[PDB]
């Protein structure tokens, strides 16, 4: 018989979303060892190879160990899902933890690209090719200020399609190799992504930069790129000479991830150096940005999922309600939240029976009623619903105040110029709906830029 996830791992909570994917962080009924589980959903992801071969790439990844690659335990499928799970990281993302400090200098931007190319060597020599390496894919393995960076996605775009909404997208133009756009592309693309990222650690800014995601492609297909912003000026030659290998055109012609293991750069900077303020800043803005842009597009995404759910939901309970008195048993109220959850695979958190009794008591608890006896279920609704509308305002709210690191309480005009081009939202359209909630003025509170959200999914 097919081995089942939920026979041997219970869900903890949800560590976040990824490419493909949400993240649970799991655990295992017996041994309690501690896992983190991305969850694809087949309904939302398509698979690119057959089955044969992604067993094979399985079986692969399983044996292979290398200290800045994601470790992969185990592989389930059922009938909706896959399950992915690999080795928990606790550490964050790269760019979350170097924002924090207040020094950074090429000797810690080489000790991370050190990191980085040690770990695409070595998958290289595996014939594994990452091909979406971002910043967001560079995990620290744990809180200590040494810890090593883990990589994560290795294998998954070989096997999986990307997503085309922009929710999923956000991020991903500044890395992309120009020969992955054009449809030849090999494990130099890695290499490219890696020059992208060392740029941006030595200056704060990308290389290839717009007002949009097709000006960010734009600019990467034509491949030029400058060292004349003011903040090279304190940055090494050999850094550049480096970046200008990685950021090569033809591939071919492009450094190898192992040579460049061998660069004069990594050699020097990696065994008198000043620190470098201005791109710490401009790293600090760049991440903030995109995090509020991310945070945006997915509080417009749970709000259409809340009015997906709610009426869903509604319909399943009036249906159960045989003699529509509006009264439902604790039993059925879960029964219910799982037919939900079979009509819409949203949910990772929420794929094993008792995970869902769990949360229905959560629910039951919030609202004052008692969970043995019957229960008005159009009030269970609402409060099952409006826990998770506060939660995802909570969720923006938070990202909100982190943009505003003038404690200003606003956003201006030319700010959201900005957040809106990273999250793809048009132009004309954004300034038609800050006219409507702006009938005064320039700038926006977290109110205001609520209220546009809303009124950018329809609301
Ligand atoms: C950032 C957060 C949401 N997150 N994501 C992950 C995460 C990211 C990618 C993962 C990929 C995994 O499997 C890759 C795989 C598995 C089978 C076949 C192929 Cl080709 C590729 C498994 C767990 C993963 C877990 C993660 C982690 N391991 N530790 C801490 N935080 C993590």
């Amino acid at each position: 018989s097919t081995a089942i996830f939920s026979d041997r791992y219970k869900g903890q909570r949800v560590l976040g979303k990824g490419s493909f994917g949400e993240v649970i962080l799991c655990k295992d009924k017996i041994t309690g060892q501690e896992c983190a589980v991305k969850v694809i959903s087949k309904r939302q992801v398509k698979q690119k190879t057959d089955k044969e071969s992604l067993l094979r790439e399985v079986q692969l990844l399983k044996q292979l160990d290398h200290p800045n690659i994601m470790k992969l335990y185990e592989f389930f499928e059922d009938k909706g899902y896959f399950y992915l799970v690999g080795e928990v990281y606790t550490g964050g993302e790269l760019f979350d933890e170097i924002i924090s400090r207040k020094r950074f200098s090429e000797v810690d931007a080489a000790r991370i690209i050190r990191q980085v190319l040690s770990g695409i060597t070595y998958m290289h020599k595996n014939k594994i090719v990452h091909r979406d390496l971002k910043p967001e894919n560079l995990l620290l393995e744990s809180k200590s200020k040494d810890a090593n960076i883990r990589i994560i996605d290795f294998g998954l775009s070989t096997h999986f399609e990307a997503s085309k909404k922009m929710k999923d997208k956000i991020g991903t133009a500044y890395y992309i190799a120009p020969e992955v756009l054009h449809g030849t592309y090999d494990e130099k693309c890695d290499v490219w992504s890696t020059g992208v990222i060392l740029y941006i650690l030595l200056s704060g800014c990308p290389p290839f930069n717009g007002a949009n995601e097709y000006d960010i492609l734009k600019k990467v297909e034509k491949g030029k790129y400058t060292f004349e912003l003011p903040q090279w000026k304190k940055v090494s030659e050999s850094a550049k000479d480096l970046i200008r290998k990685m950021l090569t055109y033809v591939p071919s012609m492009r450094i190898s991830a192992r040579d460049a293991l061998d660069h004069e750069w990594i050699q020097t900077y990696t065994k008198d150096v000043p620190s470098l303020d201005n791109a710490i800043l401009n790293i600090r803005q760049f991440q903030g940005t995109q995090k509020l842009a991310q945070a945006a597009l997915l509080y417009m995404g749970s709000k259409l999922t809340s009015q997906d759910e709610t009426k869903e939901l509604t319909a399943i309970f009036h249906k159960m309600d045989k003699n529509g008195d509006g009264q439902l048993d604790r039993a059925e109220l879960i029964e219910g939240y799982k037919e939900l959850m079979r009509m819409k695979g949203q949910d990772a958190s929420m794929l094993d029976a008792s995970a869902v009794e769990h949360e229905v008591d959560q629910v039951l608890d919030a609202v004052d009623f008692d969970k043995n006896g019957y229960i008005e279920y159009s009030e269970f609704v609402t409060v099952a619903m409006d826990r998770k509308t506060l939660l995802s305002r909570e969720r923006l709210e938070r990202a909100f105040r982190m943009f505003d690191s003038d404690n200003s309480g606003k956003i201006s005009s030319t700010e959201l110029a900005t957040i809106f081009g990273v999250s793809d939202v048009d132009s004309e359209t954004w300034k038609s709906v800050l006219s409507e909630v702006d009938k005064n003025d320039g700038e926006v509170d977290f109110d205001e830029f609520q209220q546009m959200l809303l009124k950018l999914c329809g609301n």
